[PDB]
Parts: C-alpha cells; sequence; structure tokens
DNA sequence: ATGGTGACGCT
DNA sequence: AGCGTCAC
C-alpha cells in the first residue's frame, strides 16, 4: 500500500518578515522588540508583524500599537509606507523578490505568500545521492536541524536536545539504500541548509524550514522549531506527532470544515481521523474532503508543488469603516482613481519584468450594513493600463449600486473597495 | 476600526 | 461569472 513517501517537499517561511526588512534597513531596530504597523492615528495604528523579542511581552499581530505599547513600553515601531492615501506594500514585495529569486536557483518553487514558498527537492536529492558515492552524511552538514520526534529511549538545554535527536537519526540512517525515503528527507534537509544559507548571505534574512514528503507536512514541520531552524518530519514520526495535534492545525483545516470535523466527529486531534473509514469521511465532508482527510491523518497527501513563482492576480484595496463610509459620488470617484492609480503602477511594473498583461479588472465594493468581505464582486474588461479608464470603468459597472435618488449623494455609504487585475496572458 | 493582500472551490 | 473559504 502506497506510504505518501513519494517525494522531498519543503516549505521555506520567513522569520517576522515585515520586522526584518524593517531591521535590515534601519540598524537600530535590530536585535530589539519591534513591530511592523499600518496607519498611526487610530489607536498608534494596526501591528501586522512582531519580531521575537517582542513576542515574548505578548505583543500580537491584530493588535493596535497603543495597546502593544502597554504590553512592551519599548516597543519599537515601523510604519509601512502610505502612497494616494493607502498602505502600500511594495518594500515587502521587492524584499519577497530578493528571497524566491535566491530559492529559484536551487528548485522550481511555488509562491505560496509574501514570505513562503514551497520546494519540491526529489529531483535535486537523487542527484546530491549520486554525486554522494557511500559517502554517510555527517551532523557538520544539518547545523539548524531538528528530527521531530527525536530524541528518544535510553541535556537540559535546547541545542543539546537538537543534537541528541539529530544523532539518534543519523546514526541510525540506511545510507547503502538510496530509494530509502528517510535517507531521502535528510539529504533534503541539507540542501535546505544550503538553500537557507544562501538567503540568509544574500539578503540578511532568516527563515524557518520545514522538510517533509509533502506540503501540510512540510508546512507543520516549520513552525514546529521556529525561529531560525528547519525541522525534518518523517513519515514514521507521524503517528506520534499528529496523536496530540489539533485538527485546526493542519492547513485548510483552521476554519468552518476543521471546525465541522471537530463537532460532527467528537473528536480532538488528528491522529484521530484514522478510526474512520474513507467512505464514512467523504459521507460527512464531501467526495473531495474525505477521501483528503483520510490519506492526511495517515501523513499522506498529493497536492503537488506548482511551478509558479508570480502572483496570478494583482489587487489593491481599501476599507472605509464606521463613520468614514463613503457617501458622496466625488468621494467615490476619487478613491477609485487612487486605487486606480496604484494598480497602473504594479500592472505596468509587472508587463515590463514579467512579459504578460492582465485582461480582466475585477471590481468589489462593500456597503454599509453588509457584514461580508466584499458585497458585490463585477467583471470587465481591462484593455489599457490607464489609472483614469480603468477607474471611470470601475464606476460603470458599480454605479448600479448607488440606491440613492439624488446621483451627487451616494447611498447606501460604501465601506470597501477593491480592484484586482486577473487572467494575465502572455506578452 | 485590524487592513490589505492572494489562491482556489462551488454552483 | 459571482460568491465563499482559507491563508499570510
Ligand atoms: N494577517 C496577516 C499575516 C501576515 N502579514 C504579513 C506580515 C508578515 O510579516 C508577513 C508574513 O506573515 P507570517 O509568515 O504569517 N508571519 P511572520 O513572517 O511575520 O512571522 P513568523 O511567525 O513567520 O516568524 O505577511 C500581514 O500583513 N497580515
Ligand atoms: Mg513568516
Ligand atoms: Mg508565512
Amino acid at each position: 500500500m502506497a506510504t505518501g513517501q513519494d517525494r522531498v517537499v519543503a516549505l521555506v517561511d520567513m522569520d517576522c518578515f515585515f520586522v526584518q526588512v524593517e531591521q535590515r534597513q534601519n540598524p537600530h531596530l535590530r536585535n530589539k522588540p519591534c513591530a511592523v504597523v499600518q496607519y498611526k492615528s487610530w489607536k498608534g495604528g494596526g501591528i501586522i508583524a512582531v519580531s521575537y523579542e517582542a513576542r515574548a511581552f505578548g505583543v500580537t499581530r491584530s493588535m493596535w500599537a497603543d495597546d502593544a505599547k502597554k504590553l512592551c513600553p519599548d516597543l519599537l515601531l515601523a510604519q509601512v509606507r502610505e502612497s494616494r492615501g493607502k498602505a502600500n506594500l511594495t518594500k515587502y514585495r521587492e524584499a519577497s523578490v530578493e528571497v524566491m529569486e535566491i530559492m529559484s536557483r536551487f528548485a522550481v518553487i511555488e509562491r505560496a505568500s509574501i514570505d513562503e514558498a514551497y520546494v519540491d527537492l526529489t529531483s535535486a536529492v537523487q542527484e546530491r545521492l549520486q554525486k554522494l558515492q557511500g559517502q554517510p552524511i555527517s551532523a557538520d552538514l544539518l547545523p539548524s536541524t531538528y528530527i521531530e520526534g527525536l530524541p528518544q529511549g535510553p541535556t537540559v538545554q535546547k541545542e543539546g536536545m537538537r543534537k541528541q535527536g539529530l544523532f539518534q537519526w543519523l546514526d541510525s540512517l540506511q545510507i547503502d539504500n538510496l530509494t530509502s525515503p528517510d535517507l531521502q528527507l535528510t539529504v533534503g534537509a541539507v540542501i535546505v541548509e544550503e538553500m537557507r544559507a544562501a538567503i540568509e548571505r544574500e539578503t540578511g534574512f532568516q527563515c524557518s524550514a520545514g522538510i517533509s514528503h509533502n506540503k501540510v507536512l512540510a508546512k507543520l514541520a516549520c513552525g514546529l522549531n521556529k525561529p531560525n531552524r528547519q525541522t525534518l518530519v518523517s513519515h514514521g514520526s507521524v503517528p506520534q506527532l499528529f496523536s496530540q495535534m489539533p485538527i485546526r492545525k493542519i492547513r485548510s483545516l483552521g476554519g468552518k470544515l476543521g471546525a465541522s470535523v471537530i463537532e460532527i466527529l467528537g473528536i480532538e486531534y488528528m491522529g484521530e481521523l484514522t478510526q474512520f473509514t474513507e467512505s464514512q469521511l467523504q459521507s460527512h465532508f464531501g467526495e473531495k474532503n474525505g477521501s483528503w482527510l483520510y490519506a492526511m491523518c495517515r501523513g499522506i497527501e498529493h497536492d503537488p508543488v506548482k511551478p509558479r513563482q508570480l502572483p496570478k492576480t494583482i489587487g489593491c484595496s481599501k476599507n472605509f469603516p464606521g463613520k468614514t463610509a463613503l457617501a458622496t459620488r466625488e468621494q467615490v470617484q476619487w478613491w477609485l482613481l487612487q486605487l486606480a492609480q496604484e494598480l497602473e503602477e504594479r500592472l505596468t511594473k509587472d508587463r515590463n519584468d514579467n512579459d504578460r498583461v492582465a485582461t480582466q479588472l475585477v471590481v468589489s465594493i462593500r456597503v454599509q450594513g453588509d457584514k461580508r468581505l466584499s458585497s458585490l464582486r463585477r467583471c470587465c474588461a481591462l484593455t489599457r493600463y490607464d489609472a483614469h479608464k480603468m477607474s471611470h470603468d470601475a464606476f460603470t459597472v458599480i454605479k448600479n449600486c448607488n440606491t440613492s435618488g439624488i446621483q451627487t449623494e451616494w447611498s447606501p455609504p460604501l465601506t470597501m473597495l477593491f480592484l484586482c487585475a486577473t487572467k494575465f496572458s502572455a506578452s
């Protein structure tokens, strides 16, 4: 029976990423409790990234900076750039490109977010194992690697524990067998050490990584020993790891589906799923989800690392909460123009860098009283990278929504505007 | 009043 | 197409 051990997959995730971008730029922020904040005026601004020094004080994301300062009076802050009246993330996108380009030298990557990429190292491992004629794997090749589940069986400090586990792992390895999945993961980890060394050397940024046989285990592994460490999760480690792993920790189960798995089956931990037949899981959660859960709780997943380094959409949005909701046509048109101007600049850059053009413009709004992320979503043709045309067109496709008799007024007021370019073609 | 991103499934 | 879920 298939054991889901055919691939070597890593997930690299940058440590407190936006903070590291700002600390590289401003040495005064290095090795300090510090956070990145967006929009100073309302409660000191919203925190969106937090250094590990600040995390020790209890500072978190989705905290107002005024409140964070109560937990950490010496907290240092770096502000997100604002342009055309809104937060602008260009600096972090550019830093992301630095890291993605380095990772791409080692293998084809799947960009999973601004600061994460999956890597399929199956081929690189095969070639490295051949150049490694015999040759045991030294612990010195794995200086920041944790082996999840080890040490076990018959030191009081972290690094001591890490080494004992690594020693047990390496001592047990079957280096004479090049088809051994554990051996393949170990070689994968050596390559990821090299990848992470290159990222830090060439950018100054530290990161963590997971190495396993699929994306979900690699992602889970990555978080086990953050920051600045990497973790190998073998197929064998899965039963003990999952036996006390809350279901919500597994990627895609952190929301309503995960909550329904818990409620419907009356379980708490990922490993408890093994008790159910594939048909039983499909009966509760659908064919796709059921099959996925049945395999995943056994450490098996087939979701491929997709060869994609570039985002498939480029979007610009702004919210206008509470009393600031947009109530005039002048207002709506001004802000659509602001969004369209940012989008134009990003699109033009994208076309020069990446030899493609977007062909569809998606416009989304939220009206006051409405409670969803988006109220109304409409698309139209994107034929010209011109901000005035795009903003004019967006207005055209959303002017239907103005239920107001007076058309110089806007009702109900708008609490969100969103412009997104999609459907890219080669150019 | 976290805000501003982005991928992908469903019908 | 437009809506919803899930994630950083
Ligand atoms: N809700 C969120 C989550 C992340 N981000 C941004 C800021 C983060 O630095 C960056 C990466 O997100 P992240 O990986 O979830 N956390 P971060 O890299 O800051 O810390 P780690 O826990 O990964 O060390 O995306 C955001 O702007 N809004
Ligand atoms: Mg990160
Ligand atoms: Mg991340």
